[PDB]
Parts: structure tokens; sequence; C-alpha cells
């Protein structure tokens, strides 16, 4: 009857107090998508508990195994009930489970170390003295893959044959790499997260150009799941009574330390 | 078989061509979403014929009669099979029908003729001397209609009660309310309207301040519909193989006279 929600540790997502070692279940996290959860929970009327997905992946489907991964794998095996974090909506994901319509929109961007003589995707594409890449089992990697567009495939014929490798296995990786590669790497990752990393010190990193794509994040859950459209309603009027608006405020610029 | 699609003449969605009389069926229209109706057909396989909704309206719900006009009310009563036009999903909309993933990002808008003494909604809820109404059977006066947001409630009441009305029937009256009010009249419209405006002649208005909310515009289809499933997923893949990206240049900035 609890239903068991799926999430990652990606701040300010979803963070670990301070002292949750001393606290228990729900009350060992904070940050966005956990007062999301409980909003979303009041207003559809269940109880629930927090759980971080077990190989800290996203989602992806395994091109050889075809076994999915990450919070989409632990929908669509059954793992979790509902998945409330920053994931995407995508048409390969939409063909294996449910998304209530987007709580947040967003775009894929580039992420510099301040000042990197570089202002676009297609700068990058044009030049090897900087390196790029992006996360790995992820929707923006998926993006560079399928692209038909000019600048995009360039950039992912080089991404995929890059060495070493140019992909990291978490946002926190890539963002790392970017504050210590001295302005030789760039990293590709959504807007949202680019803009919340450029107000946190050292505040050495900075978002350039305009984002590549548009998108959103979306609430999951399995096929069919009896929780949908409840969810679904509940966005939505979350969403018009600004209930959003307020969270990313409170988590992104309230708590900005640049 | 064929397919009744309902949607609203409305710049640059769908309008006439300027040789629509020796025309006939679909080839009188041309626009943003008569592209879109296109490759959404294409897609999902069907035969489909546009019509211009009848009331002209969007679509709002009676509150005496329950009776909802506009496109939604085509859709829920049955005189249309699918809504091809840039129609906002709204919780109150979603309760009565089916929207598809979002196919265009937007945001609540300030328009105003260039020089006007406004910055923001705080300035037009502030002030007296210049009035500003929105469209009336839409999202945007339903917006206002229940915001709860200090600003945004001061600015209901104002127009709620306004003499004479500062409420408009179609988009195209407010605009050429603006234009001819000598700064005397703001309107509130969605962004990508007020964007495209900005860019067309005789140039002599434009958008102020950031979005007042986040939002977008879905392909809708009366609850139930077989429709459903492969309109959401059209939208989807269209969205991730650059189309909509590319229809929105071919007809907003590819377009631009100013
Ligand atoms: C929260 N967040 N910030 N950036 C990202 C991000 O950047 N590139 C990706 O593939 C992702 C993951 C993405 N949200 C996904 O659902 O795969 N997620
Ligand atoms: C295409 N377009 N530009 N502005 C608008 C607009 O501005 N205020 C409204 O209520 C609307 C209509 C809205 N899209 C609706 O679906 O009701 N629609
Ligand atoms: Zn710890
Ligand atoms: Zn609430
Ligand atoms: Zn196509």
């Amino acid at each position: 009857k609890t239903v068991v929600v799926t999430t990652i540790l990606e701040s300010p997502y979803v963070m670990m107090k301070k002292n949750h070692e001393m606290l228990e279940g729900n009350e060992r996290y904070e940050g966005y998508c956990v007062d999301l959860a409980a909003e979303i929970a009041k207003h559809c009327g269940f109880k629930y508990k927090l759980t971080i997905v077990g190989d800290g992946k996203y989602g992806a489907r395994d091109a050889d195994t075809k076994i999915w991964n990450g919070m989409v794998g632990e929908l669509v095996y059954g793992k979790a009930d509902i998945a409330i974090a920053p994931l995407t909506i995508t048409l390969v994901r939409e063909e294996v489970i449910d998304f209530s319509k987007p709580f947040m929109s967003l775009g894929i961007s580039i992420m510099i170390k301040k000042g990197t003589p570089i202002e676009s995707a297609e700068d990058l594409s044009k030049q090897t003295e900087i390196a790029y890449g992006t996360l790995d089992s992820g929707s923006t990697k998926e993006f560079f893959r399928r692209s038909k567009i000019a600048v995009f495939d360039k950039m992912w014929t080089y991404m995929r044959s890059a060495e070493p490798s140019v992909f990291v296995r978490t946002t926190a990786e890539g963002v790392a790499r970017v504050r210590k590669s001295k302005g030789k790497y760039a990293y590709l990752l959504e807007s949202t997260m680019n803009e919340y990393i450029e107000q946190r010190k050292p505040c050495d990193t900075m978002k350039v150009g305009g984002n590549l794509d548009s998108k959103g994040y979306g609430i999951a859950t399995p096929k069919g799941s009896s929780l949908g459209n409840a969810v679904n309603l509940a966005v939505l009027k979350l969403n018009e009574q600004g209930l959003l608006d307020k969270l990313k405020n409170k988590w992104w610029y309230d708590k900005g330390e640049c």
C-alpha cells in the first residue's frame, strides 16, 4: 500500500541531510524532489517511501541485453511504483513507462570553466583543443547518438571515439572534470542543472549559448499503473498554483552562493 | 475514417494562403500547425480534413450551463476528432479531454506599444493610466481568475471590473488594440505570439518582463480516443527529430520583418 518512490541523488533535487544518520526514512533527505514528492503524495492521497535508485542511473536500454537500467528499469521490472526525479521525457522511455505532463522545462546546454573560448555547440564542433562529453546512460547521450543535425552529428562522431573517454558516470563527475580541466573540457548537461551549478561556489563555471533542444522532466509510473491519472492531474494543479516555481526559487536562487 | 481536425485561425499557426480563393480543402491553409498536422497524420497513418473552429474560440466552460465552447467543446461533444492548434494544456481541460506531451513551451507575457512606461506585471498593477486585458474564453483569463499571487490577484480585480471592458474576442483584437491605443493599453498574451508579433511590421510592439508562468501547447483528442496514444508518441518523435524546431524557425524567424 505504501508507494515505493525511486529517485536519484542529484543536487538540488535529492540530497542527504547533514544529520541523516540520526534520522529515519524519508526524513533523511531534502531537496526539490523531496518537497515535490511530499506534495504529490498529499494530493493523490498515498503514503510513500523514498528510495535511491540502486545503480545510480537515470535509465537506458542496453543495446545487447535489451535490459533497462536506472530508474526506468526499476519501474519496468516492478522494483518501484513511481519515479519522482529530474527524469527526462523521451520517446524510447514513454514507450515502456508513463510520464505525467512536465513539471520542469529544460534543454541540453554547454557548461564551461569561466574563460573558456567557447560560445556555442558549433564552436565545440569546429575545434579539437577543448574536449567535451556527456553523462553515460542518459537522454543527452541518446540525443547525440541519434541526431541528424550536421553540428550535432559531428560532435557525436568525435565524442564516441575520443580517448580517453569523454563520458562520465554521474553529473557530479562531469562538473568536477570541467572545474579541474583548466578550460580543456566542456560538459554537455541539461540547462537547469547548468544554471544551478553556476550559482554554487567556487562560482567558476557558466552556461554558454542557447539550449540545443527543448523538453521536460516528468513523473514516471509503470505502464498502466493506477497512480498515473491522479499524479498527472496533481502536477498540473501544482504547476498552476505556482508550487513548482516556488520550489525552483527555493532550491536554486534563495540558496545561491554566487 | 477521415479525421476531422479542429483548429483556429491564428498567425502563424493557421493562416489562409494569399491565393486561397483558387484552392480547395486543406490546400487553402498554411502555417506552423498546418505543417504539424501533415506530419502527425503521416506518422499516425490517417487522412484528415482541416476545419476552423465554429465559434472561433480556444475553449472555456460556461459557469452556469457547464457547457464547453471553442475547440475544447468541439472535441467534448464529438464535432471534431482532434485539435491541432496552439491549445494550452490546463488542469480543467485535461479533465475533459486528452493532451499529448507539449509540442511547444511558453508562458503568459506582456505586450506593449513601444515606449510604454511598463516593465513588469507589477508595474501594471500599480497604475491606472494604462489599461490592460486578456483574451476571452482562454487559459490566460482563467490564470488571473484563479491566481492567489498578490500582483496577479490585484490585476484580476481590476480587469474583471474595468470599464470599458479590457477583454477581447480574439488575439488579433488585442494586438490591434495595443497598436491603436497610443500606449494606453497593454495586452496579456502567450510569449510565443508576443515574440512573433514583435518581429512583424509595423514593428511597433514589444514583449516586456519575463513570462508570468511556464506551460505548453498539446495536441488534444476526445477522452478515450483511439488516436491518443499514436499522436502522443508522434509528438515526441517529431520533437526529437528536430522537426518542431525546424517549424518554429520556418514560421517565426525565417519570416521576421523587423
Ligand atoms: C538533473 N540533471 N541535470 N543534468 C542531467 C542530465 O544531463 N544529461 C543527461 O543525460 C541528464 C540526465 C537526464 N535528466 C535523463 O533523464 O537521462 N540531469
Ligand atoms: C496562439 N496564442 N497566442 N496567445 C494566445 C493566448 O493568449 N491568452 C490566451 O488565453 C491564449 C489562448 C490559449 N493558448 C488557450 O489555449 O486558451 N494564444
Ligand atoms: Zn552521509
Ligand atoms: Zn499542496
Ligand atoms: Zn516526419
